[PDB]
């Protein structure tokens, strides 16, 4: 589950004014902040937009992180490995996630995912720029789940929540399943791009 | 010296999923993943507004830590919670800030500071995706340092950049004073503002 195998890529150089996660460079950043951005994006651009440029933003974060786990193989199991998503997510403050029922088969293809999301900062955030939501709201968090599982499974992985804390539920759940297998599919996969 | 002390305001809530410094609730985001987000909006928005919604971004974060450094002011003079920005800027792994000349009494608004900035991650992430630049790039930080010094004044202090990484410089290097010394001071200003 690498509990903390990966907590040691975690390096704090606040002597070069550097923090390290794995190879790559991480900031510290407030929720508020985000927060501003997030409303002044939709303000702007609308809602459908603001969700599309959320979610590639999670989606570089979650590549990211499986090229992290990918170098710490060790004969990980194909469970250890995916379950090491869960730990960065939560090791990077965002939310704290707990896997419900999980079928993996790297080599196969084979992916079907269900997560409990408890303390999402993200629908936290939502619900003080805009009150509860009328639809889930986790964009860049459904992006990293997306990102580092579809990297880690060399195949398109797309997740989408079931409830959402944004939208005044007590938690979010998550499920996540290759692309081929959603109905409206690439329709999602249509806010995964640039442009 | 208070970079230890401050860094102790920093706490990790993992069982909870969460990241503090202060008050204020953090994540730990990858600077790739920022950089993608600062891509995809100057590509939809154009540089100039881009340059606004990161600049109103970092001013919401400098503003949130101005009351965690004020909270600690058991034996701190004006200067020691002026140098609590600069601190808390370096702990969030955003820039490495070395102050060159600090000369504040905020009772008397009386504020003038320049600062040395090495490794920007803005700078450094900006030039990698738009090559070099003529506009000095640190949007996100020097709204960081209006805001946290600001709301610590309680009067308005801009900063600007007179050297930038993202401009070819080995450094960044920032001035901060009052609003009205400002060559374009309220153009800048509603920079700060909605659009
Ligand atoms: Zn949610
Ligand atoms: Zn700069």
């Amino acid at each position: 589950d690498g509990l903390s195998n990966l907590a040691r890529r975690l390096r704090f150089a606040m002597k070069e004014g550097s923090i390290w996660l794995g190879e790559q460079r991480m900031i510290l950043l407030h929720t508020a902040a985000l927060g501003a951005l997030r409303k002044e994006l939709v303000d702007t651009l609308g809602m459908e937009r603001a969700r599309g440029l959320f979610m590639r933003m999670g989606f570089h974060s979650g590549v990211r992180d499986a090229e992290l786990a990918k170098t710490m193989r060790s004969g990980h199991s194909d469970f250890g490995m995916l379950e090491m998503g869960p730990c960065l997510h939560t090791i990077e403050g965002v939310v704290r996630v707990t896997p419900l029922t999980v079928d993996i088969n790297i080599a196969a293809g084979v992916y079907h995912g269900e997560f409990l999301w408890e303390d999402s900062f993200e629908g936290d955030v939502h619900r003080q720029m805009f009150g509860v939501a009328q639809a889930p709201v986790c964009w860049m968090q459904i992006g990293y789940a997306t990102g580092y599982t579809s990297a880690l499974m060399g195949k398109t992985i797309l997740y989408r929540e079931l409830e959402c804390v944004g939208c005044g539920h007590p938690h979010c759940r998550i499920l996540g399943k290759p692309l081929e297998q959603w109905e409206d599919g690439e329709a999602e996969l249509a806010l995964y791009q640039p442009d």
